[PDB]
C-alpha cells in the first residue's frame, strides 16, 4: 500500500478498450479510451501517467503488457518499476472488477451528454475521484498519501 | 495564487499545436498535443484536467476559448470558474514564455528517443514536473502539498 503504486486494469465497452491506473491505497484513477491495448499503447499511457505522479511500481495488468519491450521501455525511461499483476491477496481481483462495473455504470449514466465514448470515460474519471466515500474522495486521499509521504522523508 | 487555479497555453512546435494547464501557484502542468486549437479540443482536455486535479478556476489563453459555447459547456460540467487569462500582473507573460521556451528545449532534447510529437511532449511533462528548483522541491511536490495543506485546513 506504498504511495508509489499503481495498478493497471484494462476493460471493454461497444467494442473498445478503456485502459485505467488505480492508485491503489487511495482507489483514485486516470484512465484513456484506445483503440486496442498494444505494447505502444500502454508505454505511452504510462509515460503519461509518470509524469503526473509519483508512479513508483506499477502492478501490469497482463502477460503481454508485462512482457512488452515497448511497456518495459517505457518503464525505465519513466522510473517505473514494473511487476506482475497476479493477485496473491484474491481480493484484488474483486475490487478490480468493482470498479469496472462502477465506471461502466456511471458511463450508461452520461450517455445523453456525451456523443464519444472518450468524453463519456473522462466524465466518469471526474465523477470516481469526486466521489465521497472520512468521507474523503479517492482526489483527496491520493494527495493525503503522497504529500504524507513527501513530509516523512 | 489559490490552489484551485490552473492557467490554460497554448504553444506552436513543428506546425502542431501543444495546449498546456499550468498550476500557477506550483508550477506543475499537464499537457497534450492536438490537431489545432479548437473549442472542442480545449473542452475536453479541461474535463480531463478537472477529473484529475481539483481545478477550481481556470484563466483560459484566449478569447475564442473565453467565449466558446462548448469550453464554457466543460467548465459547467466539470464545476469549473472559467476566467479571462489577461496578464494584469505583466510579469504573467513573461512567466509563461520562458515555461514554452523550456518545454520546447526539453522536446529537443528528446527527439533521438521519440518518434511522434505526442511522445516527445510527455516526456517534456515528465521531466518538468519532476526538475529539482533551482533542499530545492520540485513542481509536483509542490502542488501535492499545495492541495493537500489546502485540504486539512
Ligand atoms: O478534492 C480534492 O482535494 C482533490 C485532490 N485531487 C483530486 C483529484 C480528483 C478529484 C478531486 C481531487
Ligand atoms: O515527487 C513527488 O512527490 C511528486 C508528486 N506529484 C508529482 C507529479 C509529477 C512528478 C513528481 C511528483
Ligand atoms: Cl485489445
Ligand atoms: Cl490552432
Amino acid at each position: 500500500s506504498s504511495p508509489g503504486i499503481w495498478q493497471l486494469d484494462c476493460t471493454h465497452l461497444e467494442g473498445k478498450v478503456i485502459l485505467v491506473a488505480v492508485h491503489v491505497a487511495s482507489g483514485y484513477i486516470e484512465a484513456e479510451v484506445i483503440p486496442a491495448e498494444t505494447g505502444q499503447e500502454t508505454a505511452y499511457f504510462l509515460l503519461k501517467l509518470a509524469g503526473r505522479w509519483p508512479v513508483k511500481t506499477v502492478h501490469t495488468d497482463n502477460g503481454s503488457n508485462f512482457t512488452s519491450t515497448t511497456v518495459k521501455a517505457a518503464c525505465w525511461w519513466a522510473g517505473i518499476k514494473q511487476e506482475d499483476g497476479i493477485p496473491y491477496n484474491p481480493q484484488s481481483q474483486g475490487v478490480i472488477e468493482s470498479m469496472n462495473k462502477e465506471l461502466k455504470k456511471i458511463i450508461g449514466q452520461v450517455r445523453d451528454q456525451a456523443e464519444h465514448l472518450k468524453t463519456a470515460v473522462q466524465m466518469a474519471v471526474f465523477i470516481h475521484n469526486h466521489k465521497r466515500k472520512g468521507g474523503y474522495s479517492a482526489g483527496e486521499r491520493i494527495v493525503d498519501i503522497i504529500a504524507t509521504d513527501i513530509q516523512t522523508k
